[PDB]
């Protein structure tokens, strides 16, 4: 891995419109904070409806019937999406400097999970641009039937603060890769790499209007987005509370198509049988990747009764090693939270746990005076009514739960309102199956976790969202199906 | 066409739950009128929110994991809808005349129709019961990733009176093929086919719990679903007005999957070289089919001006001849309007045209003193405009407008909130093609206009809806991914 | 299960060309013996080229752009698919005990088996009719790309006689459903079923010239239809020695597709791990399952050492349990072998064994002085080497071969020249994924044998055979695709 | 177009087998000669059996389980195969100077379109490699049933020499984004090229074994791959008659899986409606492009009696004009006949019709005494059964017939051995619905020709061909499906 800038140049720091930047219609702008530091890195220009109004002004324009976007060739699509994976990669060592200056995130992830993920994510939906083909119908009578999937028009997408860059991608590829104009609203805690990426978006040769990227807060720049009369669909990736909104928004309005990816309390479901050291170290991962930072974090830890206290004493052990530090230090494991906001709130949950009975095994507290670091905590013996049990902490705090059957896991792991994810870690095959069958969740891991792949659907199963992300399930929500049905001299087999 | 009883016995009356009937939590009870007589044909139960979450509960049960629904082969899915297919085929010349009763359309169109229509669609998802797979993706690293195509979950379904069976039968096809479970709200003004075929689905062998019917009202039942805790997906076919009402439910409820087919203000471009002969007869039934209560109807006949006198007078020529009459006469090309509400609001509609200045070429007024009968109206000289050339009638109004040029028709044409559906006469290839691309609408009708098919999908582009409603399409809606990715000792390909 | 008739009246007997019972040409006729007593059942015309000839030409006749089966609805054909079905499953008592009779097989077998398999097969494609879907293809530069999977043209299928009404309907129902027409060449040692079939063909309402069912010989009819310049596509099922037979001829003479489902010698691969009492009942089934007469046969039984002399031990108690005798009673596990011919083969074989120098654990010789009855036999330590661990038996003789590693099963296992199935037996998830992906077979079965559905592919991965049977995969080689693209004046996404 | 170098530097000209270049095991070379010149470029090794056999071993290596090619991820597959684009592309000029020189055609039409289309191909199943899904299957029962698309082993691929450096393309392309392996055969008229590539692939990282080029002479090399023991598959293209003999020697051996994309006579339909300037322009393409050495090239032009007159003046003034001379010309359209051989086998054809009884419109003879140059020459009022209006010429000479009716053109055009392509000119709509549906063609041209796209696929109807070499259609011949149905303690929905 490249030795990074611990201090990354911020070159892009408005909103990007046409391809060409410019401030906002107030002249507004807001702060970005180092998480590490607690210092400001720079302004940003702070977007509004104003200015979410003048980028669907400019995206329907793009959009328009005979515009070189909707005449380009789909393969050139494509061609556009790996230049822009080429830039990206040309400048890997940049954006994740700046990515881990923004976020918080250990360098080396940002540069060897991160960065990766995202080229890995525009080169994978490059290669659908000219491969999501429509049907031709053996429909009834002397008629020709088919249909065309074609771009569902102005895409507004809103993405969260964990994974900048690679949520970005999320939305991007499939929506350019489709055909569609995207204006994109990207987190105010975290905007600086978006802006870095929009630019070599122009420098890729993208059409001007395609892509406008507009930095900003959320009730402010994604709500004028969610209730946009000439948005047609919005892709959300965020809190469930601000799901709801998102959802009703589009009803209120102009009744856009909605996709949501949300919240989670994903169950790491830990059977006797399973390999302990391999169980341990991925129980580990699944909570305290990203900071605890991760919608699909396995924070309920069921692990059954014979294995329980050597599995727990192992579980403390590995958070009681787990380094935290500045990002930029090759041996940090755990860098800071994002922002102050969600460092009082993981606190918050800290002494919510402690308060309602739980058994504190790891310090629960600040790491550190200046930056928003948090000590890898774990909570052990749990019990399904606790907060912490409950709620999505999205910081180091892991809980641990004991089962004893897997009727019994089974019912508890599923009892909740989120259903993104969840985890099984077995040796036995009928097991693995029953089990995989049986949970409620988009994802089911078999013996690992966080394994995400372009090529794999990633969704929610009940307030955690709706609709897939990934693979080509990720290209339908970007699709408005036409059939065209043609009356033909005489219809033959 | 077997001879129909002009007075179908009425058998079933009740909310259909658990395979079993029940009346209301209330005991209340609303009548159904005959649209030709004025009179009530009898007193269906009124559900309402306590009758829908008894029905919810139900369904929730009838899809627990391991129920007889949930481990059923897929292939047998496919036998029990087909069997309902039989037992409704059986039941033909009954179900065709008390809807023809209920609603007031034609009991030759009933029969030959809609019954033929409901056949062939249960008989088209019964086929895809085992068919709709999953995939097995070739994910990165040593991992075993594969995808299922499991149920949604408990499917609300509510439904307008146009097409009362066929509605039902659009919705329980796909959501019967997948496996889900149903708790169906069904238009106040024609309950009774639905019920009947309630039971069928009873006598089919279908697991109680499966489908339930309940009749009702809208902001009471209908609503009642819309936000429920527990459904997780509703289906929607009603107004556009309605259908914010049902998406912002599910944003400020359960976050519940939606899908909407609702209103429309479809246009019909008649090119000059167009043949017109059938573009005449053709444009007539694009409107004033099913009394023109037809969410699709080509309620704006752009005719090109080297035709548009003439075509005109052919128009009016064939509005002029239309029979309006009792449905059961086998002469009767128009039966009256579902209801007293439907017909002043029609009446509404001619008086709005007459004062907003336009051409009244046929009569616009009731046609007799009984049922609820009106006059085949036809507007000529329509401007943009106009209310009623704006509105969705929904009633035997036609609106002339004229176009000269294609890029004009085409700006037209789009010029809408509505996107439900379109069509062009032409005998050229490329006018054909062009025009096919340019209208945004779910369908594109090219020589030729309500073609229907079980396999073709159908659905709106803007206002008018979201998600497609038959074909492969239809399935859509009604899965849930799960992806589960398994770690493997050593991944090949 | 109905009492059948142990002396089910043989109604036809000639050649099914154009709806119609037709005697052979030259007049000929050949007997078709009943394997459980050695008496001749009945006398059935032989067909030869000559009658190939004229089926071919009604075929081709039925084959017409504008005849009634080319312009039929694709729906319509599923319709006809499933009117056979039921029909088949009126007669399914008849059908079942004229199976027994003519072929050897237990009755209960016939009649809970093969009967539901050839039902649930028929069923399965009628389903596929209008659901296979060509695609519109978005290709460069101003055109409009789609193609059409139209009917590959006149097919000619050859079957074997081990499963007579199941083979037969493999072949039917992807062909028909796809549109396409038939020329069959039905097995001479049991060819009595099928041309009952036909007939109900017949009173299905299927056009006439789209099926048309020929009994004969091989080199004579089969051939014929081989090598036949007006035949499009032939579909073989058979021995890999007439495999190379029919490739060849197809590439001598009009150069047709060829699909071949032939031979085996699948190994059944039992670990330590694996619950004896379920992997030796499986294992035996997996061999001697319809008088060991099975393709997929588990011919090479691998256990894994530390439970060989256990598992061998159960394998002949279980050898020397199966009750062998009249087809016809309730009690009866292992009818005849089919013919005279395959009984001094398979005889031929235990011989050989025995020379070889193998552990006869079963008595290897016949049951009986009567029928083609052979004993349940079992040898044990195989090695690789030997005629009977190399060749297809097809009778009940059963090898049961000892390894320790599965490096080393996997090498051995994959040494074969035929490459039709596989089974694993363990409760390990690892070793289960492991050997499914490193086994070279068309089939991999973990836990359990002989498993089929009609949704699930069959086929060969070497001299075994080329193409897939069953699932959407059957359509594929009773598919043409024809690309057409349409210049268009401006395309657009 | 950049200036190309008249005399491209010949850097490769032995055998390509595990990244490394050796001469034949005979030491034995042929001559590759420039056909404008008639003079020798160099000489390459003359690889035979010998070869074969070693390069099959090497391939059969590179796909052993484990392997890193095996192992490979898929998308790094696409990697790859987009990473030999790149280098391709760099060496734009030089392959198409190398093209040219080597094959004949315009240096312009070998950079322009050529190599374009070589790009286009290559960088198109770049995107396949992570997508081609298996599926997971329905099936009946407590079971798990799914499939695998895996490779179907080394794969042997012949091609001709009229698009030495795209027919390269078009084999590897599905083969390697599949995951196979490749021992290819070349022309031996045009290896040049091809060899280039060969280093290239090495160049862009491919494992060595994967791709094994072999040039050399067909019944030598050709058909020690066409009847290997070793070889999986094979993929051919070149002559129907040369076709019989692979699909024999697959029968005659290992039962190998063929596909064959062979000769043509492609019909060229012009309607009375159709516009006569672009008709008559496309018309010319149609047959002479790439100087008459295509396979779909419209060889029978078929034009309606009201404009045949006009129509063939027409043709035969364009093919007066028709500027013939040194590909390296920027105003050359026609270069020579790739060899004498072709050279004296056209100059055959033009002497047949004139003796068949042809209207010579444009002469028939040499262009020059250098190279293989003839005039492009037009026959007209041609009969069905004369020798050019059956054989393929593979030159430039057009032939002209005259239809009146579409029942009779259709019959007519279709009244061919072949069919692997097929046209129509017309501005009516269901002319060409009706036509594009009659013509037994693989891909049918309305108001064009000679239009190729990655994403659409290509094949024959009869002796032209079997299974389709572009699209998602190319994958299908690439891929070995395996069923893999698991036991599950209870299966759900
Ligand atoms: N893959 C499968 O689906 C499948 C299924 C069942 C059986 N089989 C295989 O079939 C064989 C058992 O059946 P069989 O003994 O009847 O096979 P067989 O090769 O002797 O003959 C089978 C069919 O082909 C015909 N035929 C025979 N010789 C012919 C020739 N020279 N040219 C053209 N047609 C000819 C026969 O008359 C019969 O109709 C075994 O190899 C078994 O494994 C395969
Ligand atoms: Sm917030
Ligand atoms: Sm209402
Ligand atoms: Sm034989
Ligand atoms: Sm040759």
């Amino acid at each position: 891995v490249p030795t990074p800038n611990q201090q990354p140049e911020v070159l892009y720091n408005q909103i990007f419109i046409n391809n060409e930047w410019h401030d906002a219609v107030s002249k507004k702008t807001f702060p970005t904070v180092n998480p590490s530091t607690g210092d400001v890195i720079c302004h940003v220009a702070e977007g509004d409806k104003a200015d979410v109004d003048r980028a669907v002004k400019a995206a329907r324009a793009a959009f328009q019937l005979g515009s070189p976007w909707r005449r380009m060739d789909a393969s050139e699509r494509g061609r556009l999406l790996n230049r822009l994976a080429d830039l990206i990669e040309r400048d890997r060592t940049y954006l994740a400097a700046l990515e881990t200056l923004d976020n918080g995130k250990p360098y080396i992830i940002s540069y060897l999970v991160d960065l990766d993920m995202v080229l890995k994510c525009l080169r994978y939906y490059a290669g659908w641009a000219d491969k999501y083909h429509g049907k031709t119908i053996p429909i009834d009578g002397d008629y020709f039937s088919y249909t065309r999937h074609e771009p569902v028009g102005v895409c507004g997408q809103i993405i969260p603060w964990n994974f900048p860059l690679l949520m970005q991608a999320w939305k991007l590829g499939p929506a350019l890769a489709t055909g569609n104009v995207v204006v994109m609203k990207v987190a105010e805690q975290t905007p600086l790499t978006a802006l870095y990426v929009a630019n070599l978006i122009k420098e890729a040769g993208f059409p001007p209007g395609v892509v406008n990227v507009i930095p900003g807060f959320g009730p402010t720049a994604g709500a004028a987005i969610a209730s946009h009369e000439d948005v047609d669909k919005v892709a959300f990736t965020g809190s469930t509370e601000v799901g709801h909104l998102i959802q009703v928004a589009a009803g209120k309005s102009n009744l856009k198509r909605v996709t949501l990816e949300i919240g989670g309390k994903s169950p790491n479901i830990i059977m006797s049988d399973a390999d302990m050291d391999w169980a341990v170290e991925q129980a580990h991962f699944a909570l305290f990747f990203n900071q605890g930072q991760c919608c699909c974090a396995g924070s309920r830890t069921f692990v059954q009764e014979d294995i329980y206290a050597e599995f727990v004493e192992r579980s403390v052990a590995r958070a009681k090693s787990r380094v935290v530090g500045n990002p930029f230090d090759s041996r940090t494991e755990q860098g800071p939270q994002v922002d102050e906001t969600q460092f009082k709130k993981v606190l918050g949950y800290i002494k919510s746990g402690k308060e309602e009975g739980l058994k504190l095994l790891c310090g629960g507290g600040a790491a550190a005076d200046r930056g928003y670091f948090i000590q890898p905590t774990v909570f052990g013996d749990l019990q399904d009514g606790m907060t912490i049990a409950k709620e999505e902490i999205f910081g180091p705090v892991m809980q641990i739960l004991k089962f004893k059957s897997m009727e019994e896991v089974v019912g508890r792991a599923n009892n909740s309102k989120y259903g993104l994810a969840a985890a099984v870690f077995t040796k036995d095959l009928d097991k693995a199956n029953y089990l995989s069958q049986a949970l409620q969740a988009g994802t089911v891991w078999v013996n690992c976790y966080d394994v995400f792949g372009a090529q794999s659907p990633f969704g929610g199963y009940k307030l955690s969202g709706s609709g897939r992300e990934l693979g080509e399930y990720g290209l339908q929500a970007y699709t408005e199906v036409k059939t065209v049905t043609v009356r033909v001299p005489q219809k033959n087999s």
